[PDB]
């Protein structure tokens, strides 16, 4: 009863057993339980480890335990030395079990590397251990330096070479670790069964042996052939991994983000929206002459109700329901709050300021509410630190809500903007009031005050109702008993007078269409003299005097990039890194990129007035573009997944168990490109729901189970399905997967045809329940008339269909139900049974129901498919000759035990599985078909009883499904049937699915440095969509195991891979790769991933850092641009990855966000011809400044997004 | 290790198997998809030695052969294997 | 091995039973009911006493001594009887 203390603690001994995590969370490694046991063992027979020689067998572990962060979990160990057989347990629980007995004579010949099934071919690559554990964390694991023991490995993974630190745990998870990293099923896979591990201590420290330095190793061998691995003294065979379910929660969430041009002004903003215009009406309509849930409306019908006219100012001010600081609340009011020009102002605001931090304090916050509003828009924002705080006209105000103050770091105040500021506010560095409810002590004393309050050069945000416009005359008609609120609103002209007479600046002024707007002004600051530096020229060599002007740390002459002769120049990108870099502040920004050739070019002299504007204005951003002065700002992006009409659709599950995620995704059918003989592509009418569909969809079976290859991301939902043929025949298929969708393709081989009599709803049904029950049967059994069978679960399908073919040879049929009804509809649909036919299915008590009605003989023919429990009284049932087919999974997979006594009897044992049709064997697949057919034509088929369930009400077919009191089968109804019986227009009907990304099979694609760490991925992903014809580049080709090992495995699937080694920096060098990629086929798509980076301080740089890394990059992106509109008509998608560094700045990076922002230009021009651009900014890739890095499953899964996103820039990183 | 080796790791699809103990066993692991397992032996069977059922995952056919079972019932089916007899 | 519920009876190192034992968490007496007889064969006119059913049994091999001679009588067929009750 040995019991063992796992603790992780860095002082407990055990501590290294925190670097064994898999899917993020720690894992007890299945080694250590043979570590604990082999312990135990020597323990008790008196021996050391190392003096005692083991050999393990029928090792399966029965579940996973988890190491907790803190605390100890307890595991025991019990011994039966005459069975040699032992028991590991937790809280009583069976963790793992097998046998474990000494080795009585080690044989040092079973340590022999054995014959290697490869030709030697002395390869120079190898995977070295940085490579080999980024492969194992793609693919999910994540161990850490203590199980970190391969050194290298074989590009295919037969043999390595491991460390050996004097542990025997990390030793054989190493082994473990082997063994897996040859397999190419993608998935985490963990230890289940181990057939029999042999270890010898003596022959282990014989086999090691010392490398060049002091470190110890032990070349290691993995033959599949043989399913052993072998290294040094240790020997494990007949290994079993099976498929974790692999959800992880509490994953990472990207802020997901467009990137998009702004003008400073605008007016008529929220005009799209249509429940603004309504509700205007209704409000304009309530005045005439002197009914909704909106709080404007109902004073109005307050206003007209109590009295038609001449209402008394008490009532109208006060009354129920109104009284209420609903205001806000009121849609009109706060149109434009809800809409991004909010968020495009604060943006302003937080980019014109030198420190990382804010001040920003609200007044009259008890009716603003901006509190609530303005700093989660500020959450994207990664460094940001914000010092908020609310202040009100009186304590009393705003004396409610306080916690939503306290979630927040949100301080209190007491300021009246009637008299100055208090010290404790002091200079603010920005300032919201929210007007257009809050009511204004009164305007000349309002800004005077908050002027003073405002630091030099901070900016003033305010939000009121326009007078003049319709709106504002409504609400001048009422709160008259408000004197402060009439002072708040004045014409858009008053408020420019305003800000004059208090010496403030307007730089920014959205407008809604029905006279909000939102004001934004910035207190002057103290004029110097600038420095007009122009940049457009190339070769970079004004960085130079760049660099010379900011030298002088005590200059303090604001610094002016000027960029008014190229459109693709990345200024913008430039001045947000160096604003994060010692003389910053100076910098700012003027750019003309117009998008049109006919738009108006401005002058920016000196003298010319446009650009005294600006400079009044003094924004470091101040872009041009097409007749406005604006700049580029970050928005969050659409949640809802863009959905497309398609006539190729499946159903899928977006999350893995949730029946609610069930959505109709866009299909790879969509091309059809292998349409040719052996294959044919056939309209969906009706899909059945079978058994294993549900489990699927539960989650309760992985994907990988299914046989054959399948992709890591694909639906396999739905086996049968009947519809019409690309001829407009009627007719009804079998497919392994992919079923249950709008089309199939498949081999004409598993299509039958629908008699005239059945219906498209009714053959539905047929193929897989009769198909199994005819092979399982006539094939497999071979039943012969008159034999005697049991086949449990009659009311099934599969039992239904079983029970159809017995009875018309002839056969005594013992049948299994779950209840009542079942019974009585099999009695009425099959007349034959009788009474003493039906015995219970959720019990065992049908043993003695057919014993004794069989004399004791038993059956012939048993057609299983229940529990453990079940099948093993069901084997009992077996007569002499008997025959057990067994169609069940549970036994199976688990490998539970089977005493072969029963075989005295002469039996037989089936292993039945349709399956395997699919993947090989199609030659005597025929049999079954001919069966089917045969029996279909002479009236033994009978389609079972169908429910239908139309497309959209999928996921209802589902839950019905799963409930369990279905008779019969359950259908979905994709497309009804027409009347006619051959229909030439079979072209499947639109429909609005998911949009999802999908590459020709016979076009061509180029990843630009796709050889790099990301470019792999891209393109394994591109892959995984059929892409078929694949170039990358590099100037140094293959150099690496890694990469060569990709490359021969993409080749070895069917793949055409080119390796170009031709720069794009170079117009030949891209012309002669679009080129190439013609050989193949003709271009899809162009992704430039290139990149080389040279980072330092502005000082540090020089123009040839600047030419290097805006080389393949800027120069690039230019060839490819010019190479792609005048060769490739065809190509669909020229994606280029940015970085967070442009947009958001990042310090020492000048020359690369320039590069990015530069090259953003380019995808942005684009787009305004029309032709395919994008570009992605990503923060950070994990696999391969605040934010963290982004796991590649999350970028890719996201990329997807961006590729049906129609934004021509967007973003994506994670916050820390 | 001999078969898996020179069946290319596949295995065989008849196994006429008279040995017993782990030696079944091993037998057992040289099956191939569609494989069919004859056990004329009788040790196993009669010590009800247990058999794993993963391997019917592979379609599996496990035959328990008696031959005097012709004898004790008198049946058409022994007339099968006489005809075979006299046609070799 | 109460987490597997497995049970072992061992003499000086050497297996001698195994199996699994475990609390019966529902009993139900309908279990216990007497299942009919295949054959009625309702008169039962003669039936063996302890001392012909015990007879028969040393005959064929069985030296039973009295206290564990249970059977007070069973039928001809031998298919029911009563036994004996002692506490033991
Ligand atoms: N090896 C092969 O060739 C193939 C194997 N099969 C096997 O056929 C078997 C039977 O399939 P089929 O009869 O069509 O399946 P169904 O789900 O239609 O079976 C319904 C019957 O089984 C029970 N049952 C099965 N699934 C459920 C469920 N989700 N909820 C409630 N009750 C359920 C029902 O109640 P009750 O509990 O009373 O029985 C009923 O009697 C499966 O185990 C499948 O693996 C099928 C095709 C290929
Ligand atoms: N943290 C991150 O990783 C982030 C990623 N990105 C973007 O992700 C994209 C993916 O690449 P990434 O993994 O970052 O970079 P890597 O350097 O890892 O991979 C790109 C590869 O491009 C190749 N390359 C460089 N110059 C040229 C050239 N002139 N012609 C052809 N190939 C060239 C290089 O291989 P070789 O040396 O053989 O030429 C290099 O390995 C980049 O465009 C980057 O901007 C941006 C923001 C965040």
């Amino acid at each position: 009863a040995a019991i063992y203390n796992i603790d992780t603690s860095s002082e407990s001994p055990d501590h290294y057993l925190v670097d064994h995590t898999l899917d993020g969370r720690v894992l007890f490694p299945a080694t250590g339980y043979l570590s604990i046991v082999w312990k135990t063992l020597a323990r008790a027979l008196g021996l050391g480890v190392e003096q005692l020689p083991v050999v393990f067998e029928d090792v399966v572990l029965h579940q996973a335990t988890i190491l907790p962060k803190t605390g100890t979990v307890s595991l025991e160990v019990r011994l039966l030395e005459a069975s040699r057989a032992f028991e590991v347990s937790e809280n009583g629980n069976l963790v793992v079990s097998g046998k474990v007995y000494q080795w009585d004579d080690p044989d040092p010949r079973l340590f022999d590397h054995p014959e290697s099934p490869t030709p030697n071919p002395t390869e120079p690559l190898f995977l070295a251990q940085a490579e080999v554990y980024k492969e194992l964390r793609l693919r999910g694991y994540d161990y850490g330096p203590h199980f970190q023991g391969i050194l290298e490995a074989s590009l295919e993974g037969d043999s390595g070479r491991l460390l050996w630190k004097d542990n025997w745990v990390s030793f054989m998870d190493t082994m473990l670790q082997m063994s897996i990293l040859g397999s190419a099923k993608h998935g985490l896979y963990l230890p289940t069964r181990v057939t029999a591990i042999h270890i010898d201590p003596a022959t282990h420290r014989q086999k090691l042996y010392t490398l060049q330095d002091k470190a110890q190793v032990a070349d290691v061998v993995v033959s599949r052939w043989l399913r052993v691995t072998v290294a040094g003294g240790v020997h494990i065979s007949g290994l079993h991994t099976e498929s974790a379910p692999r959800r992880q929660q509490e994953q990472q969430v990207p802020i997901l983000e467009k990137f998009c041009f702004t003008p400073h002004t605008e007016e008529g903003c929220l005009s799209e929206r249509a429940a603004l215009q309504e509700e205007l009406q209704l409000c304009k309509g309530l005045v005439q002459a002197l009914p909704s849930q909106q709080e404007l409306p109902r004073l109005l019908s307050a206003a007209c109700r109590l009295q038609l006219n001449g209402n008394l100012q008490l009532e109208l001010a006060q009354v129920l329901a109104q009284e209420r600081p609903k205001l806000p609340e009121d849609p009109l009011l706060s149109g434009l709050l809800d809409s991004p020009a909010l968020k495009a102002c604060l943006d302003t605001a937080v980019e014109n300021m030198p420190s990382l931090k804010m001040k920003v304090v609200e007044v009259l916050a008890g009716h603003g509410h901006l509190y609530s509003r303005i700093p989660g828009l500020l959450s994207p924002h990664p460094l940001l630190q914000l010092s908020y705080t609310a202040t009100d006209r009186h304590p009393q105000a705003l004396e409610a809500a306080q916690a939503e103050l306290q979630q927040h770091d949100v301080a209190q105040g007491q300021w009246d903007p009637a008299d100055p500021a208090p010290s404790a506010l002091g200079s603010a560095d920005l300032l919201v009031c929210n007007c257009a409810v809050a009511a204004l002590g009164d305007p000349a004393s309002a800004l005077s005050n908050m002027v003073a309050a405002l630091r030099e050069g901070g900016f003033l945000l305010l939000h009121t109702l326009l007078r003049g416009h319709p709106l504002g005359d409504i609400v001048a008609f009422l709160t008259s008993t408000e004197p402060q609120y009439g002072q708040g609103i004045l014409s858009q002209d008053a408020w420019e007078s305003l800000f004059s007479r208090v010496s403030l600046r307007l730089v920014g002024l959205k407008k809604s269409f029905y006279g909000s707007t939102l004001f934004l002004c910035r207190r002057p600051t103290p004029q110097d003299s600038p420095i007009f530096l122009p940049v457009d020229d190339t070769s970079f060599r004004w960085v130079e005097s760049l660099k010379g002007i900011l030298a002088d740390e005590d200059s303090s002459r604001p610094v002016w990039l000027k960029a008014i002769n190229c459109a693709t120049s990345g200024v913008v990108g430039l001045v947000n890194c160096l604003r994060r870099e010692p003389g910053g502040n100076r910098l700012r920004c003027v750019l003309l990129s117009n998008l049109s050739s006919t738009s108006h070019v401005p002058e920016v002299d000196p003298g010319s007035a446009e650009l005294q504007k600006v400079l009044q204005g003094d924004l470091v951003m101040n872009v041009y573009r097409d007749g406005a002065w604006g700049a580029f700002r970050h928005f969050l992006l659409e949640e809802d997944k863009p959905e497309e009409p398609t006539a190729h659709a499946f159903v899928s599950t977006l999350t893995r168990g949730d029946l609610s995620s069930i959505r109709w995704v866009c299909s790879s059918l969509r091309h059809a490109q292998p349409t040719c003989p052996g294959a044919q592509l056939c309209t969906v009418y009706y899909a059945s729901l079978n058994f294993r569909d549900i489990m699927l969809a539960t989650g309760k079976l992985s994907p990988d189970a299914i046989p054959g290859k399948w992709t890591s991301q694909d639906s396999l939902l739905g086996m049968e399905f009947s519809g019409r043929d690309a001829s407009g025949k009627r007719v009804m298929g079998l497919v392994p997967a992919k079923g249950l969708a709008t089309s199939v393709l498949l081999s004409p081989d598993f299509l039958w045809d629908v008699p005239s009599n059945w219906t498209l709803e009714e053959a539905a049904s047929v193929p897989v329940v009769y198909s199994t029950a005819y092979y399982a049967l006539v094939v497999r059994g071979r039943v012969r008339p008159g034999e005697t069978l049991l086949i449990h679960s009659g009311s099934g399908g599969v039992g239904q269909a079983a029970i159809a073919i017995a009875l018309s040879l002839g056969c005594r049929v013992f049948t299994t139900v779950g209840s009542a009804e079942k019974r009585a509809y099999l009695q009425a649909r099959f007349p034959q049974l009788d009474s003493t036919s039906f015995a219970n299915s959720r019990d065992t008590s049908f043993e003695q129901h057919v014993l004794w009605h069989t004399g004791g003989k038993g059956v012939d023919l048993v057609l299983n498919s229940l529990a453990e429990e079940k099948l093993q009284a069901s084997v009992r049932c077996l007569a002499t000759h008997g025959r057990f087919l067994e169609i069940g999974k549970f036994d199976l997979s688990q490998n539970h035990p089977l005493g072969m006594a029963i075989f005295l009897k002469n039996v037989t044992f089936h292993g039945v599985l349709l399956d395997a049709f699919f993947n090989e064997s199609s030659a005597d697949w025929r049999e079954v078909w001919a069966l089917v057919q045969a029996g279909i034509r002479d009236g033994v088929v009978r389609p079972l009883k169908c429910t239908v369930f139309h497309g959209a009400q999928v996921e209802d077919a589902f839950r019905y499904m799963a409930q369990g009191k279905h008779i019969g089968k359950v259908v979905v109804q994709v497309l009804a049937e027409e009347p006619e019986a051959v229909l030439k227009g079979a072209k499947p009907k639109l429909m609005s699915a998911i949009s999802k990304t999908f590459c020709p099979a016979h076009k061509s694609y180029i990843i630009a440095g796709g050889l790099g760490g990301f470019g792999l991925e891209l393109a394994q992903w591109l892959i995984q969509r059929g892409v078929q014809k694949l170039v990358l580049t590099s100037r140094s080709g293959i150099r690496t195991g890694y990469q060569a090992k990709q490359v021969r495995r993409w080749r070895r699937q069917g793949v055409q891979v080119q390796v170009s080694t031709s720069n794009i920096s170079s117009l030949e060098g891209a012309r002669g790769l679009i080129a190439e990629a013609a050989q193949l086929g003709p271009v899809g798509g162009v992704f430039n991933l290139a990149v080389v980076l040279r980072d330092g301080l502005l000082e540090n740089q020089t123009p040839e850092f600047f030419q290097d890394v805006c080389k393949p990059k800027y120069s690039g992106t230019l060839n490819l641009d010019r190479v792609t509109r005048e060769a490739c008509p065809e190509l669909d998608y020229f994606v280029v990855f940015s970085s967070v560094s442009c947009g958001r700045g990042n310090a020492g990076q000048s020359n690369y966000g320039f590069a990015n922002s530069a090259m953003e230009r380019i995808c942005e021009k684009r787009r305004h011809e029309g032709l395919p651009g994008l570009a992605v900014q990503w923060g950070a890739i994990g696999d391969v400044s605040g934010t963290l890095p982004q796991r590649m499953a999350s970028c890719l899964e996201v990329l997807d997004l961006f590729l049906n996103q129609p934004h021509m820039v967007l973003s994506s990183f994670v916050l820390a």
